[PDB]
């Protein structure tokens, strides 16, 4: 179950957030803790291709392998505030398991600057969920979470100590498909 109505940052700037790079994954914290691993890696692209809003994914288990891709197209509903279809796609953007009207995440950026972001997102897959879902996001994959994200945290009245770190899992990136993803 999703029970949050994520608040966007005030001023958010769009063009800057989709940009067309790379953002990592460095903490995370779902209100339903059991719905997701306890080590995980995970990152995205963000972007406009040819005038269309994008989003690409990238998710990796470090304990177990399962890897998987997404491509998304964003509809807005509000600034900084977006409903995202989802295609699973190879890391060439080859189609293993096409939009269908049921699959969708809301994406909220709560909080950016040019190397930070606090985001919430509302995972459907048909009737179920992934609950509600915060990730601390980072330029640099290496970061650790310094004062305006953590502040932010804080300002969400959620506490950064008790979200988990993605740090010592070993992940290891492909940017050059997160890039060319936003294009598939
Ligand atoms: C960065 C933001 C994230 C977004 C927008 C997001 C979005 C999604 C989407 C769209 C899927 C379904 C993919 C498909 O079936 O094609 C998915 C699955 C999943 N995500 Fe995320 N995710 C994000 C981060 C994370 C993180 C940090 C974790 C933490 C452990 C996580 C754990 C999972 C799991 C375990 C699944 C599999 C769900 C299932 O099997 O039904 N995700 N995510």
């Amino acid at each position: 179950a999703c029970t949050k109505n994520a608040i966007a940052q005030t001023g958010f700037n769009k063009d800057k957030y989709f940009n067309g790079d790379v953002w990592y994954v460095t903490d995370y914290l779902d209100l339903e803790p059991d719905d997701v691993p306890k080590r995980y890696c995970a990152a995205l692209a963000a972007g406009t291709a040819s005038g269309k809003l994008k989003e690409a994914l990238y998710h990796y288990d470090p304990k177990t392998q399962d890897t998987f891709y997404d491509v998304s197209e964003l509809q807005v509903e509000s600034l900084g505030k977006y409903t995202a279809n989802f295609k699973k796609v190879d890391k060439n953007g080859n189609v293993k398991v096409a939009v269908t009207a049921g699959n969708y995440y809301t994406f909220t950026v709560m909080y950016a600057d040019d190397s930070s972001a606090l985001i919430h997102t509302c995972l459907h897959k048909g009737n179920k969920d992934l609950g509600d879902l915060y990730a601390v996001l980072n330029r640099n994959k290496d970061a650790a979470a310094g004062d305006k994200v953590k502040s932010a945290v804080s300002a969400a009245t959620l506490e950064f100590s008790k979200f988990i770190s993605t740090k010592e899992n070993n992940c290891a990136y492909d940017n050059d498909s997160l890039k060319s993803l936003l294009t598939k």
